[PDB]
């Protein structure tokens, strides 16, 4: 399942719906008054799970008879929460937006609980703006693909995100780009993010200490970079970091011989199945220093060039397999790693976004380290097995879980809008 805490919430609003809003479908009229109990009871559930999430944040910080919180007991495999969440507030913002109390029909959905959570994580840091001692926003990072362009794209100039990458910046927010898209090389960043570099290095409003408060770390957590600007020359883009000043201390311990054993078992075994399950030639098994994947193809006729893909299944069977294999392998048990499937491929890379994140944390700060609470992962990837490469950001901080990247700027200009 794609999120049990998202499923429990679904079915606990599933008996209101069924006995305030079904039990109307065959009204003629008085269409107001059952939307407004109906919206009551859902906001009521809202509140209900805004208390427990308050109580959980108070048991996790001080350590029931069972040894958990509530609604650890209620929702086994629910995450931390690094800040509280303004549910009912925010139920009651999207109800207005999406008119789900409205509804005698359809039940309270998946992406509608889904849009509640991340408009109740923008609120809370909305209102923690308007805090005297607030405990504001510090770090907000966001995936590449699916998150800032399409899958497998790049930020042309036109792209509407940019505008609130800048303003991020320019409020004195460090924004970094937690991919899994991998480069050791500053090049390939800089095409794929083009427009967004071109647009703040054209900057004026912005001082250009805080223009390089923009960084990239690539492969989710192999490749350090930090945009950068020597007015020297007409020369602007990223600077590559040298990983000994940023890797964190549990990753310095690692074996290198253990990423290396554990990259060759991952690669051999993506072998092992492009021969089992028959594969087309065209598609490739791409080995990198901290990565291996497989990957669509092409091939000539039409009289057209067209792609050569995995199917769906294909796909799931290749990360399912990568993953439960490496969960078996004790070089891969000693390190970190992270297998996904990103819609078209499938990679296993080293580490994983949570140690991404966590080393931003402190590479921007060392001297006092941004929190959890102050920071914000915005991406599409958070199953917990398959699509899942920002499933681990929910361990170093918030998250915004977007579908689009016409989601991402909708969010981002509802963060930081006036109101
Ligand atoms: O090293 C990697 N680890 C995991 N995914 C990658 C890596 N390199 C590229 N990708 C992703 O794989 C796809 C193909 O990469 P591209 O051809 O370099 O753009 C894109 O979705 C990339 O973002
Ligand atoms: O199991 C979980 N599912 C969904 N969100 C979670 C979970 N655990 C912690 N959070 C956090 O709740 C906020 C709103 O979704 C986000 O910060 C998310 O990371
Ligand atoms: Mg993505
Ligand atoms: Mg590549």
């Amino acid at each position: 399942r794609k999120d049990e805490f998202i499923d429990w919430v679904k079915g606990l609003l599933a008996s209101p719906f069924v006995l305030h809003a079904v039990s109307h479908e065959g009204d003629y009229n008085d269409d107001l008054a059952t939307t407004q109990r109906v919206r009551s009871q859902y906001a009521d559930i809202f509140k209900d799970i805004e208390g427990l999430i308050k109580d959980k944040i108070e048991f996790d910080s001080r350590n029931n008879i069972l040894g958990q919180s509530r609604l650890n007991l209620l929702v086994p495999s629910i995450g931390t929460f690094f800040t509280e969440l303004p549910l009912e507030q925010a139920f009651l913002w999207e109800d207005s937006q999406r008119a789900i109390s409205a509804r005698r029909m359809v039940a309270p959905s998946f992406n509608d609980i889904r849009h509640i959570l991340n408009t109740a994580q923008i609120f809370h840091f909305k209102k923690q703006e308007n805090l005297h001692n607030g405990k504001v926003l510090r770090l907000v990072t966001f995936a590449g693909d699916v998150t800032l362009y399409e899958d497998g794209g790049s930020l042309v100039y036109t792209n509407p995100v940019i505008p609130y990458i800048l303003k991020l910046l320019r409020c004195g927010i460090n924004v970094g780009i937690v991919t899994a898209a991998g480069y050791d090389e500053a090049g390939t960043y800089e095409n794929r993010l083009k427009g967004l570099i071109v647009a703040l290095h054209d900057s004026t409003d912005i001082p250009v200490s805080q223009k390089q408060n923009l960084t990239i770390m690539g492969g989710e957590s192999s490749y350090l970079f930090r945009y950068y600007e020597d007015p020297e020359e007409d020369n602007f883009g990223f600077r590559q970091i040298d990983k000994e000043e940023w890797l964190l201390p549990r990753m310095k311990a690692w074996s290198l011989e253990d990423v290396e054993k554990t990259l060759d078992f991952a690669e051999r075994t993506l072998n092992r199945l492009r021969k089992r399950l028959n594969l087309p030639s065209e598609i490739s098994i791409i080995r990198k220093v901290r990565a291996v994947g497989i990957v669509p193809g092409e091939r000539y006729d039409s009289k057209r060039q067209v792609p050569v893909k995995l199917d769906r299944e294909q796909l799931e069977e290749i990360v399912l397999t990568l993953q439960n294999t490496l969960e078996s392998f004790a070089p891969s048990r000693r390190i970190q790693f992270s297998c996904f499937d990103g819609g078209s491929d499938v990679w296993c890379d080293i580490g994983g976004k949570d140690l991404g994140v966590r080393s931003l944390q402190q590479f921007y700060n060392p001297e006092s380290p941004i929190q959890p609470s102050e920071t914000l992962h915005v991406g599409d990837q958070f199953a917990p097995v398959g699509s899942a490469n920002d499933f681990k950001a929910r361990l170093a901080g918030c998250t915004l879980w977007i579908a689009s990247p016409q989601e991402t700027v909708n969010y981002l200009h509802r963060l930081l809008e006036t109101d």
